[PDB]
Order: structure tokens, then sequence, then C-alpha cells
């Protein structure tokens, strides 16, 4: 859970009065002291539940750690070690077996080059990238007891890299590229694509993964680590790698050993599913939302994306809002999303599907893999409060769910045994999420870089808000809206709405909703 490091980072600055706080940023080497230690743990009960000293602070001094510290450690697994498919990946294999998703579980990690890359270099570097990461080159393969892991050796994992000329617009290509089908039996999780022509300068890099080997949080390692094998292999040479402190199988198998059978009453996981069967009980099957079209029969996974930008002035503004209430960001947009659906009919009960990464172990904090388990945040907007009364709803509601973050969505679904459908997500069909782009990308091969936007043409669920800050300051709210349900300008409408709110609540938060 992330959420207990930005709180951490939100207290230090504080109590330190700087800007300055980062997850690796030492509190003691920031100009803290015993005196200033315990008003960090004094604030830090009152806004967690927890119970913390300035014990906690001298063994974790960093806000990483420190959140860390509020199961055991990953463990490096032999070299001859078979490969091991989490519980997250088994879901993201079996979702492509039900349904058709367009390359709607495809991520992209597009860059703006500013010189044209050498693809020989590119796809040597690749290579290299494959090899370091198992990952990326670990198949999927149906047997008769479901899914089993292959994982290529290194001399065997046929890295699939190209140039591909432009002809019409790069944006419209990029979406393109992105959406085309992976076949997890056969081929390695990543695509890797240039895109060159005369209508731009230098190339596009795009990276495509399927989720199944990547999460968004890969995306700084991903770019980093081709970063340093593109130069080295333009030098001729293999890049020189201190190892992986942990491979994804790794971080799996101490997972699955720690969460236990669902048949046992005093495994964590039957533990955490108990938990989510009473917070989820009597929840509806959906909400009243204004759709242009009534849910179809079948899923078609189309989508499209509307985007709502943010005044700088409002970014700072929603930020100090989250500070003063001592709630993060996301949970300030989460509670705008619910105001919304409420002020549009949904009533009072508002649960809202949110991705959680699991990324609290140094051995895997910074690495390639996919580590969101979604986790159904379930607002309740009864008795009219104000908004300020809403932030500490969402808080209490968001900490007790962090605290089982750990049972798998799938089994939480089978647990609560929700009327089913295959055109409705279960449990919750509006998304919300906070995220950040990777920060110092901008000089990358040696060259000038910057990310580029991928425009989706597909959807997973009927709405997701996504609040992203981008590498560099700035922040705008994207809306990826099913096209079934929504036509574009009431998605448009939906986005601005949002951002309204948003005004609102900064402006006067003590007016009721
Ligand atoms: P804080 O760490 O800024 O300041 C406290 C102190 C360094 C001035 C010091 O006087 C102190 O903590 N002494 C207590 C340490 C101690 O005796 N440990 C208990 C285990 S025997």
């Amino acid at each position: 859970v992330t959420a207990y490091e930005e709180i951490v980072c939100q207290v230090f600055a504080a109590v330190l009065d700087r800007s300055d706080v980062t997850a690796d940023a030492d509190f003691f080497a920031l100009g803290g002291h015993s005196l200033l230690s315990l008003r960090v743990v004094a604030r830090l009960r009152a806004l967690l539940g927890v119970d913390v000293g300035v014990r906690d602070l001298f063994e974790a001094p960093t806000p990483a750690a420190l959140a860390a510290r509020l199961r055991p450690a990953v463990t490096r697994r032999g070299p001859d070690a078979p490969p091991v498919l989490s519980h997250f990946q088994r879901r993201l294999w079996l979702i492509e077996q039900v349904y058709q998703t367009r390359g709607a579980y495809n991520v992209p990690l597009a860059v703006h080059v500013s010189d044209r890359l050498d693809l020989d270099v590119l796809r040597a570097a690749v290579r290299d990238l494959v090899a370091r990461h198992e990952v990326l080159r670990t198949l999927v393969r149906s047997s008769d007891d479901g899914p089993d892991p292959v994982l290529l050796a290194p001399e065997d994992a046929a890295v699939d890299v190209a140039e591909v000329q432009a002809a019409g617009p790069v944006a419209d290509l990029l979406a393109e590229l992105t959406a085309q089908p992976f076949d997890l039996a056969t081929q390695i999780p990543l695509r890797v694509r240039m895109i060159t022509g005369e209508q731009v300068d230098g190339c596009v890099l795009l990276l495509v993964c399927h989720h199944i080997a990547a999460d968004e949080w890969s995306f700084a390692p991903l770019l980093r680590d081709l970063d340093t094998a593109y130069r080295a292999r333009a030098a001729g040479r293999a890049p020189d790698w201190e190892p992986l402190p942990a491979q994804y199988s790794d971080y799996a198998a101490t997972l699955h050993d720690w969460l236990g059978e669902a048949t046992d009453p005093a495994s964590p996981l039957r533990r955490q599913l108990d938990y989510w069967q009473h917070a989820l009980q009597d929840l509806p099957d959906e909400l009243d939302l204004p759709t242009d079209r009534p849910r179809p029969a079948t899923a078609s996974h189309r989508g499209g994306l509307a985007r709502a930008e943010l005044p700088p002035e409002l970014v700072e503004a929603v930020r100090r809002l989250a500070a003063q209430h001592g709630v993060t960001v996301f949970m300030v947009v989460q509670a705008a999303v619910a105001v919304l659906l409420h002020r549009l009919g949904a009533g009072d009960d508002i649960p809202l599907g949110s991705p959680v990464a699991d990324r609290a172990d140094e051995a895997v904090h910074d690495t390639v893999g996919f580590f969101l388990n979604t986790l159904v945040l379930r607002v309740n907007l009864s008795g009219n409060p104000t908004f300020a009364d809403l932030l500490d709803r969402v808080r209490a509601v968001d900490l007790e769910a962090f605290a089982r973050a750990d049972a798998p969505f799938d089994a939480v679904v089978d647990t609560v045994k929700p009327p089913r459908a295959v055109s409705r997500h279960p449990l919750f069909q509006t998304m919300v999420s906070y995220q950040r782009r990777p920060s110092d990308v901008d000089r990358l091969f040696g060259a000038a870089t910057r990310l580029v936007e991928v425009p989706l043409d597909t959807a997973k669920f009927d709405l997701e808000f996504a609040f992203i800050e981008d590498g560099h300051g700035g922040a705008h709210i994207a809306l990826n809206y099913a096209a079934d349900l929504f036509d574009h300008d009431s998605a448009e409408q939906l986005v601005a709405r949002l951002r309204t709110v948003l005004e609102h609540a900064c402006a006067d938060p003590c007016r009721p909703v």
C-alpha cells in the first residue's frame, strides 16, 4: 500500500517544514531529532489507526521503510528454481480466456526520442532487459490443471523488436500498435517498436507489455534498465549489472506461502476474506449512472479517453486540502468521484474499485512486475455530510481496507458471490486511481526524451477516473470510459464535472455534499 508512504512524507514535511521528502529521504539526515520525532509519531497515531513510537522511527527512518514496517521478506530461490505464477498473473490469464479484450490489458510506454535510435543496438539492449527480468520471458501455457509458467532461457527468448514507418498521425498508430494481442503461450509478454517517419523528429520508442508482466510502477525500472543496456551495447559491451535482489517468481512464491489456504481459519487469506465478506454485505449489483446506451449482452472492451486539464493552482489547492485534512490526494479524488456519482443519482452507498500496489518489500519496491490488487472501497454518503466529513469517512474506509489488501480480488468475488454478468465488472464498475509518471526520464539514450501519451481504444470497466501526475509537477484527470455505454461528449462532461467538484471542495470543504 503506497498510501502509508505518502502520509509519512506528508507528516515529515509538516514537522520539518520542508518540501524535500522522497520515499528514501532519511528523517535524521533531513534535520530531524528526537524532540520532533515525537511530533511525527504523535501525528501518525492520529492519522493512521496504528501504534507508532520513536522506536519505529529509529529503526525505519525513511518514509518507505516506516510505511513497510507499519509476513516474511522476499527470499531469493536457487538458480534451478522453477517459475511460479502469482495469483495476479493467474487472474489476468483467466480474464483473457473468458473475454475478448482486444488488448485492453496491454500497457503502453511511449518515449519521444530526439534522435533515431540504432535498431541493432536497441534489439541487443532488449535482450539484456529480458535476460535480467525473468517475468519478461515467462510464458503461460494452458494445461488440464490450468495455467502453468514456462520460463524461457535467455538464449531461447525470441525478442520482438521492429521499426515501423508512420503513414498517418503517430498518436493513432501508437494506440493501434498497443492494442495488438499477445499469444501468452508462444510470445514473451513484451513488444518493442521504434516509430519513425518524416512527420516525426527523431523517433518514438514504444514499449508494450501485457499486464501479466508489468504494472504502471514498472515504467521507471523498464526505462532505467533499457537506457543502461542501450548505452552499454552502443559501446560494444554487455551492461554492468548488480543482480536483482529478487525475481518475480521469488515474490510470488513467498506471497503464496504466506497467504495460505482459504480453508485454513488461521491463514491470512481466510481472515482477510472474512473481513471482506462482512464489509461488502448487501452490496448493490451496480450503480444507477446516466448512460447513453443500455448494457450490451456481451462486453466489447471498446473504450475512449476523455481528459480534463488541471491548472497548476488547482493541483496545488488539492494538495493543500489533503495535507490540511490529513488524507492523501487519492482520497480527495476518491471522495470527489463519490460526490459526483451521488449528485448523479447513484445513492448513498458508493463502491469504487481501486488498485493497491503490493510493493512494500525492498526487494520488489523498484522492480518489474504486476503487483496491483484491486480493492472495493465502499463510501457511504448518508446523513448529508460536508466534504470534510466525507474525507474523514473515506480515510476510515480506506485504512480498514488497506489492512486487508492481500485478499485476491477473485477470491473476494467468490466469497461475496454477487449476481454475475459478462457485461458488468463484479462488485464495482467505476475505478478511481492515482498515478505518478517517472521523473528524470528526459535525457535517455544520450538524447532528449519525453514521455508521450497513448490514446486508448479500450476500457476495462464502465468508468475509470485517474488522477495522473507527470514526472514534472503537472497533473490532469483521465477518464477511461466504456464506449458501449457512453458517448465521448458525455465523458468529456463527466470529467469536467469532476473538476468542478474538486474546485468547490477546495474553495469551501465545509459545505454539505
Ligand atoms: P534523541 O535520540 O534525539 O535524543 C535522546 C538522546 C540521544 C539525547 C539520549 O540522551 C538518549 O536517548 N539516551 C537514551 C538511550 C538509552 O539509554 N537507551 C536505552 C537502552 S539501554
